[PDB]
């Protein structure tokens, strides 16, 4: 099996996180157990492959043969089968048990590796018998260990999945380096001596960006669109092309909400891994992605581009993705402008009617270039939010939605408020009317010193991190606990928000 064939047959993937990956058990974090249905659904969508990451921990029996609780063992089979019903290539692994126990390998080699030993050889030894479409993963971001001890654990866990016989012994089964990094691979990983195998790595940069930390709202500078490049290339040249196949188990956005970037690097990773090669599979924590209560993709749009981009497609990438227009505002002409990427523009609609060409919307010679007429959109807009859609469709490649967005000053009940840090107990909430914005960063600076709230921990900026630190829900501004108890002294938080330049500026005072 060439890297070739490997992308042809996996690539897009996606993960089941969250689910059997889940602490202590499947259902314990924020997915429930998996239903049958979900992956029919994942099917429906395209992709071609599935990572079901599993955490064995709390089901892993008693030394010396460590046996796997029973009813663990059968229901992991049993999600394991429904994908490969589904005629998914599977990925099945060990997942936080990397950081649970498996880390105590520095300190405690000989007993650790045992362990891991008689856990390989058991899961092993059960999906011996399933389909060549099932890919054994040893370990999830392997930690506390040498890259000797690591590639020890790789030949060691290798050749007893070797042993086991039959299937087992040209089953496709996936290693790399400490904590599945790309540079660990690159220079402190060996390939173990076997003929099909796949390596892997991880790849979430850059890492402010993919978690919305410290204000790094976009993406897309013509330097982050090489550097994005160069840092898997060296991949390509060491390894896929020496004939070594390739997957990317984990990538995506982690929490960054801005349409225009997060369709972007999307489409710029994902294209870039089938360029050089490489299964990109994404992380699907339940939360960021597919919302599998109500079956249906939170983000439609960056969906249907990882599926067009895992297939070699490239996607027309518009720019502004979201129209604000101010409440009052003198209405002009509008300009999007089409990164086209080898595509054509064959039309723009609302619901399923057509725009006019002409009169309600102009393109220049190149076909990059809308000009969307002034009339036009005073018909598509007194109540903020979005108010109409507008779906460019594309000859080749997923379609892009813009929305256009009528928006007021937002209006917060109290933008003062008094925290006793004696009595502090869960987050602070700032009740809103956002009137159409949306929240994009926070930053918090101590009044009298112009300093970061957070100093402590991040001494060179004033912004915090997405979900740690802040968070919107239901139109409600939310500062977490954890800002609260750093606290010293009365300060300025600034809630800074889309459209670019509009803002909410909240004072706390704090007492004993
Ligand atoms: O625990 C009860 C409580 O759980 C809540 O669910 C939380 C979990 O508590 C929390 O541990 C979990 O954090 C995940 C995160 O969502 C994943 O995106 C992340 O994925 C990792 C991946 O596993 C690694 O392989 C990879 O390389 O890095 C990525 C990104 O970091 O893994 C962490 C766990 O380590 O998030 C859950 C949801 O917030 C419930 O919501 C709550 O109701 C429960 O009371």
């Amino acid at each position: 099996i060439t890297p070739a064939d490997l992308l042809e047959n996996m690539s897009p993937g996606w993960n089941l996180g969250n689910t059997l990956d889940a602490v202590p058990t499947e259902g314990s974090w924020n997915n429930p157990p998996v239903r049958e249905h979900t992956f029919d659904d994942i099917r429906d969508a395209g992709f071609k492959s599935v990572r079901i990451p599993v955490t064995w921990d709390s089901h892993i029996g008693s030394a010396p043969e460590y046996p796997i609780d029973t009813d663990w063992m059968n229901r992991v089979e049993e999600v394991t089968d429904w994908a490969l019903e589904r005629e998914f290539y599977v990925v099945l692994n060990i997942h936080h048990d990397s950081w649970l126990w498996i880390s105590r390998m520095g300190n405690s080699q000989q007993e650790t590796l045992d362990k891991l030993g008689k856990v390989w050889k058991q899961i092993a030894e059960r999906f011996k018998n399933k389909s060549e479409r099932l890919l054994f993963e040893i370990v999830n971001e392997p930690t506390g260990m040498s890259a000797y001890q690591m590639n020890l654990l790789n030949r060691e866990m290798l050749n007893i999945i070797r042993s086991t016989g039959g299937k087992n012994g040209q089953r496709l089964v996936i290693v790399g380096g400490l904590e599945d990094n790309k540079d660990e691979l690159l220079h402190s990983f060996e390939p173990p001596d076997d003929d099909r195998i796949v390596l892997t790595y991880h790849y979430y940069s850059p890492w402010d960006y993919v978690s919305n930390w410290w204000g790094r709202t976009t993406w897309g500078s013509a330097a982050e669109i090489s550097e994005m490049e160069e840092d898997i290339k060296p991949v390509y040249e060491k390894f896929v092309r020496e004939g070594y196949p390739v997957i990317i188990g984990e990538y995506g956005t982690l929490g960054a909400n801005e349409k225009h970037s997060k369709w972007l690097y999307h489409d710029t990773f994902v294209r870039l891994a089938h360029k050089y090669q490489m299964v990109p599979m994404w992380w699907d924590n339940g939360n960021d992605q597919f919302d599998r209560a109500e079956r249906q993709w939170r983000d439609p749009v960056v969906k249907e581009i990882v599926i067009q981009a895992g297939r070699g497609v490239p996607n027309a990438i518009i720019k502004p993705a979201d129209l604000f227009i101010k409440k009052g505002q003198s209405i002009s002409d509008q300009t999007v402008d089409i990164q086209l990427n080898g595509n054509v523009l064959t039309g723009i609609y609302q619901k399923s009617e057509p725009l006019k060409e002409g009169s309600d919307y102009t393109v220049d010679n190149a076909g990059k270039t809308v000009s969307i007429k002034a009339s036009c959109l005073a018909k598509l807009l007194g109540q903020p939010g979005v108010k109409a859609q507008l779906t460019f469709t594309f000859h080749k490649g997923a379609s892009q939605v813009m929305d256009i967005i009528l928006y007021d000053d937002p209006k917060l009940e109290k933008s003062e408020f008094t925290i006793s840090q004696s009595a502090i107990s869960g987050d602070l909430k700032i009740p809103a009317s956002l009137n159409g914005t949306k929240l994009a960063t926070v930053k918090g600076v101590v009044d009298s010193t112009g300093r970061p709230v957070l100093e402590e921990v991040w001494s060179w900026t004033p912004y915090l991190n997405y979900d740690e630190d802040f968070y919107e829900k239901d139109g409600d501004l939310y500062l977490k606990e954890r800002v609260l108890k750093y606290l010293k002294s009365d300060s300025t938080f600034t809630f800074e928000l889309w459209p670019k330049g509009v803002e909410a500026v909240v004072k706390v005072k704090i007492t004993p």
